[PDB]
């Protein structure tokens, strides 16, 4: 939406378009990831390509690729922000929020909850049956 952002998904464009001829192709995206450690099939390096292809000529080109990156960067972004919602609710941060955390942190905040009424928050959330709330259920939930 700026020409300065614009300019930016130009350079990230740039190191998958390995030949500079204005498409990411299977293998130039196959290329890319396996410079990455990943080793994706060829299939599945159809189908990364499928999903941003947008006129299904086959490639991607720049419009596409900008399209997809905004979209990855809105969707990172809202991800990173609910792992640190996630952090301040799990005090001791072992990868589950549980009832005393939670009433611990509400409290905090100001409202303050029985260990009933937090319970029923947990068990609301607690889709694992676990006795907990971690980062997958805390997602659902908000
Ligand atoms: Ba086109
Ligand atoms: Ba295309
Ligand atoms: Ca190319
Ligand atoms: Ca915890
Ligand atoms: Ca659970």
């Amino acid at each position: 939406l700026t020409e300065e952002q614009i300019a930016e998904f130009k350079e990230a464009f740039s190191l998958f378009d390995k030949d500079g001829d204005g498409t990411i192709t299977t293998k130039e995206l196959g290329t890319v990831m396996r410079s990455l450690g990943q080793n994706p099939t060829e299939a599945e390096l159809q189908d990364m390509i499928n999903e941003v292809d947008a006129d299904g000529n086959g490639t991607i080109d720049f419009p596409e690729f900008l399209t997809m990156m905004a979209r990855k960067m809105k969707d990172t972004d809202s991800e990173e922000e609910i792992r640190e919602a996630f952090r301040v609710f799990d005090k001791d941060g072992n990868g589950y929020i549980s009832a005393a955390e939670l009433r611990h942190v509400m409290t905090n905040l100001g409202e303050k909850l029985t260990d009933e009424e937090v319970d029923e928050m947990i068990r609301e959330a607690d889709i694992d049956g676990d006795g907990q709330v971690n980062y997958e259920e805390f997602v659902q939930m908000m």
